[PDB]
């Protein structure tokens, strides 16, 4: 399953140094539109369940359904207990992000577990927002680099996923250091974030 | 006054921008916030205000007034247009509590008082579009990506006073090489207050 290094990197500028450090392996960018929904009752939220669809697309527009439970973040490490994805067809994604209730009448494997987990359940959105993902691979590194475009302002993140979250951690860290790359760990999912309102201090 | 063409869709928004990799100069995400009086005193005015958040080192932002724009055939004129760059922060601030907006001493708003009176100002929502700068020697040439909510629209933007000229050699241009296009029937604000891509 997953489990992450998720660094919060300090603003703009260090954004822009680290993205031109590691130009040479750039491999893509994608535009996410993340849209995430809950029960009337708040249903997922209390049993820290996260449900997002979103939509990504270079040449042929794309777009799944995620649901992600128990997601811990400790000293720049994230691990997830469950994670499920499914793909999804793009203008059933977007008449369901105009009017999230139609969710009750789509059929599909994450949603049907959802009401088997769940109760039936009134949807109703929670909004969303736009992340520009930046993908690095060299030989066996994937390492991705986002820019949260929030309403109420922008953060950026470094994200590596390891199984050896604290060896890689050393080196990463150290690397950033000495390349002048301002760093913390993250506090907080991109969804939390998202629901505060405010960029994390 | 510009050119202004809609791509036909993603495919050929992506043909377009390989076509034109060498020329690249800049990447633009563009967070449009719109705003205007309780009572629609602008928009019954055709008048367009608007503040856009821009990256790259620094945090950038200004204001800006459009005033009365017509599209024919693909070409776009603007009868006035005025930008001054505003505080980011201040920004935020008004996107979060679009009121604030009468209280903050500037230009576009100065101006706006002195047309419409003191007004309540309301937030109209907003928008990313992404915007690609190709730049070669006296061509300046713009590709923009805008993720409204209900799906993308592409569009092109060469900024010209000779539209006619330039239009029959990019249009030539953008047939040879498989660009599938036509011409932009409304602004991106207007797309956005339809909740609704236009007729492809
Ligand atoms: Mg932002
Ligand atoms: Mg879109």
């Amino acid at each position: 399953m997953g489990t992450e290094l998720k660094l919060r990197i300090r603003d703009s500028t260090a954004h822009c140094r680290l993205t031109k450090l590691l130009s040479a392996f750039h491999v893509e960018t994608q535009h996410q539109e993340n849209f995430f929904f809950d029960g009337a009752n708040n249903e997922l939220s209390s049993q820290q369940v996260v449900l997002f669809l979103r939509f990504y697309g270079d040449d042929t527009p794309q777009c799944f359904m995620s649901l992600k439970a128990r997601a811990v973040l400790d000293e720049g490490v994230y691990r997830v207990d469950e994670e499920v994805e499914e793909n999804f067809e793009p203008a059933v994604g977007r008449a369901c992000v105009a009017q999230p209730e139609k969710l009750s009448s789509v059929e599909c494997g994450i949603l049907k577990m959802l009401k088997e987990k769940f109760g039936v359940l009134n949807f109703v959105g929670l909004g969303g927002f736009v992340n520009v993902r930046d993908v690095y691979k060299w030989e066996g590194l994937k390492l991705e680099v986002d820019k949260t475009l929030y309403e109420f302002g922008t953060n950026h993140e470094i994200e590596y996923e390891t199984s050896d979250p604290e060896g890689v951690k050393k080196v990463l860290e150290e690397f950033l250091k000495e390349n002048g790359i301002q760093y913390s760990y993250s506090q907080a999912s991109k969804f939390e974030v998202f629901r505060s309102k405010k960029l994390p201090q």
